[PDB]
């Protein structure tokens, strides 16, 4: 009682399990120290003031990708998990009853998977292409009531920490997602791997006998 | 043995699972540093005094939305989970026996779902519309016995930290909830998707055969 | 095999599940900073002395409600869970055998539920009515051997932190418990919702057939 | 297949479940700050020296009840759980076979339960009766090699913290245990609630039919 | 299908479950502060130096019993769990087949249990008998390269903390183990509680019928 | 119902379970202190500045192997788990039906396993061969706005901590993987351990009878 | 359906369960303070510098046994678990079919168990024999850029902490493993405890009937 094609199931399993694995690896205890951002406060600040400076410049951010990278990986995971979820609803009644129109549904689902994979490839290539030294910046807490007093200085050098691991994991993800696309575009050609529904039924009964 | 319509079940599953997912994402270890609020205490304060200042100005709050945002998302989740819970009690006896008045119950439940979705859309639009720089304020601990002594200063610049993630997640939630409403208003029109009970029974037996 | 009435079961489930949910929400990591009380110790005290001052003024307390609020909510939960627990023992033998005197037991249980709900309403109204600024006070550690030395000062401004969330959650609980009472007083009128036992048996067999 | 009397089972369940619940409530995160004892060390002591002073005066203790209160509640729980455990061994063979001497066993078990309940009442009354201000004392670390040096002072004011919650929970426990005793002494009178074994068999078969 | 005697099973269950319960109680969060040992370092030492002093004098230890008390309780638990474990191997074949020599095995197992109980009684009496003030000592870190420099002083007063709880729990354990021995020595007399195997078979079939 | 050869299954189980075990052992609480990297900051820096220096020089890195060693072990584990995963898909249909071409699949899978084992051997030999003193380096935070000020010095000696355990675990892994290769190359010779499919079927039915 | 001999199974269970139990006991919260190593840094070092000194001298190590003792115990556990694992593969086919050559396999497995037990005895005797005062040493951080500056001193006294517990647990393990060897060498003599396969089959059917 198998409702899917083994190659397509393996592709869906890999494409959605890789970014969650990279999010799990990027913040492991093994590879990473405790603080995400760090700003060099002067030597007249207490603990609480330097914590205020770090917490302010962390919330005062180009650099949007460096902060929200795990959320973007999770978004790619969800948007890539959606096409098989849409496929299950349209498929399981008709195949549960039997075992044209289903060719359109199957081709559109695999097409959406291919487009999401290509957009992930473009985004990860853009993320790796940018300068590694473009992870540090100059923050200024002087705002509001702190605009006139000369106790604090103007510029604060701030540096994100977990960005090099993000570069490396995006390289790994891009390397996987580049060679993942020939498999899905080979499964795109429905009548040759044995556009009518009869061919789809043939390739759905060859493994469910 | 299915007691519901697949499209309505999917809509209920998404509308109540999205805000809990956003609450889970907004306070993840990955995206967020440890302290919610931060106030710049002067450099003559110990740790405990600056902790007192932060704990006072956190409890001395417009800004009500910036503090109670997860509770409001949880309230929207609960108020949106209530209509299917009311539907189950009125439905499962009559449909469990069989498989006018039920049209009124079904239409009122979907109407309440639509109204809650629209109110969530209005609230999230209001929450995103306000100024991003309107997250910081000027707190004053001078009250009670601390009204006359000149050891502490008058104004304390305070800043909330997790507010930008709240803006972004409210944008995502609004984007989902805008396009969610055409689906529920399409399911609102009961006789065309095949106001008498016979049509409801037809669309409840087409998927439970 | 249902031993209860659906409306009464839902009422019992809500009335005992709401205060536990509010206790769970009031001390969540999301909404609340780490320390309950905070007292402004002078700038010549070490960490341990300020911790002693906070721990002394926390244990040197009108303000009784501000400290023991979760215990009072738990007490209302337990006292409201007791009437159905008493109902089960008197009911399940007679109804398990069959399916006057039971009218007295049922009416007394619902009456006790109504009285507990009304007392909860009165207490939460009293708790919300008091001044929000009446959460801070003036503590004095000068007692015992510390009565004569002039190293420590006399007055210490102390402030409770989690009190505004208590005001808001008591408002929510009062709003629910006000509109909960019409339902239980409607279920109080036993012969009209179809004082003899025959009517109770009719309304216990209409849903268990 | 019920081997007990419902009223006695409920009494045993309450009498042993209340003190464990009070021990669980007295040290909850909600109600209680982190440190049990606190001593005001002078302002020339480091962290480690004040920790040594607190750890010494915590282990240098009338006040025995204030330190070992949860252990005494656990002891009352165990000593009150012992009579039904003794009852099970003597009862389950004879009742498992059948369904004088058993009257003696049943009366002695309920008598021991009554005596333990009364001793708990006396102890909790004594614990509540003592002065609330009798929780703080004067400790002296000057002993051994620290008997002659004048770097440390003689007297240290020390204060226990979790004692007021102990007073309140002992009041609650006493209030429950006072009204618990009429129920057990009513179950003590074996022939009237329908000293021969025949009456015990009658009241053991009326609920196991 | 019971392979044991109820009284002996209860005795084995209590004698091995009490010391584990005391080890669990002696280091509970409720009763005990965080640090086991504490040494009064002078007021010119940083945190790390005082931590070095405490960690050195904790590892530079009469006092052997005060440090390894939970390990000795665990050793008594294991050595008292061994006789029933030896009994099971020799018993379960012969009794599983049937239901002289077995009298020797049973008497030797109960004898070893009695000897272990008596040795535990002697050790706990010795542990309680010693002076309560004999828990503090004078440690000297001056060794190795730290033998000539006069920056650190010679004597350091050190104090163990969890020793009074050890005295109290050893008193409780001794009180239980004294009155436990009449039961096991009553079970030692095999023919009277109804040395031949026939009597053992009689007292093994009276409860397994 | 066994779908594999016992020797090959044991080899796959060991080759993928050893590096995960070494990753688990290298960061155990037992063997390792809390901080991975450590840099000697001057004695005019606060806590937060030294934490900034450590967090900067940890993210400013030959030495790539010393930082990403657990990820490389995980990569070897995954790349060595892939050949049996590929074998299962091609094998389980044909063997599930039956019990040339399968010789090619089996030989290619075992060949890929051998190549991955050899590459792991070469990498671990290279990792052990390098100097143990080549774990410490000279970091410079002077960049950006911190290029001209003379408050901070130029050179910072930094040292990785968990590298010696990495040397030892790579030695252990190399010792295992050297003697693992004779077993897999003995299983490579398919017709002698009883290239046609008939011999493979003989050695797949000798253990599944 | 028992595939083993009870005495041999008990021996394997004890010999592999004892070192894991000792590793679990040596790092328990009860017996051990938080830091493994400790070095007396001078009183002009901040927290981070003393943490750097401790982390450097912990990674700059005769003394190899004092650092890697749990790994060596785990290695003895694994090397002692290997002979029964090898025995299962060679035994379970032939005994599962039936119930010379098996005498060789059984004798070689028990011989390897005896050799591993003897090597463990020799190693633990060597570990206990060495001086208890040989746990402290003199470390020098002066290397690299820190070779010429006179801000830090040359010698640092360092001390391992958990070594006395290692001595005691190795004594316990040696005491067990000495008296464990007569049992395994008694099971080594196969024909007397009833070298041909027939005797092995006799002693494998006497307990599996």
């Amino acid at each position: 009682l198998r409702l899917e094609l083994a190659v397509d199931k393996m592709v869906t399993c890999i494409a959605v399990g890789l970014p969650l694995l990279l999010i799990s690896l990027a913040f492991a205890q093994e590879i990473s120290i405790g603080t995400q951002i760090s700003c060099f406060s002067p030597s007249s600040f207490s603990w609480r003031q330097a914590a205020f400076v770090d917490s302010y410049c962390w919330a005062a951010v180009p650099l949007w990708l460096h902060k929200f990278f795990p959320y973007i990986l999770l978004l790619f995971a969800i948007l890539l998990y959606l096409p098989p979820l849409f496929w299950r609803f349209a498929a399981a009644p008709h195949i549960c009853s039997d075992l044209n129109n289903l060719i359109i549904k199957y081709i559109s689902c695999r097409l959406l998977t291919l487009i999401i994979i290509l957009l992930a490839c473009i985004y990860l290539g853009y993320y790796f292409s940018l300068s590694s030294l473009s992870d540090e910046f100059v923050c200024s807490i002087k705002s509001g009531i702190l605009r006139n007093d000369s106790t604090v200085p103007d510029q604060f050098q701030c540096k994100l920490i977990a960005v090099g691991i993000f570069q490396l994991l995006s390289v790994i993800n891009l390397v996987v997602y580049v060679l993942l696309a020939p498999v899905v575009v080979y499964t795109l050609f429905v009548p040759f791997r044995q556009y009518n529904d009869l061919s789809l039924y043939n390739l759905f009964l060859e493994e469910n006998i």
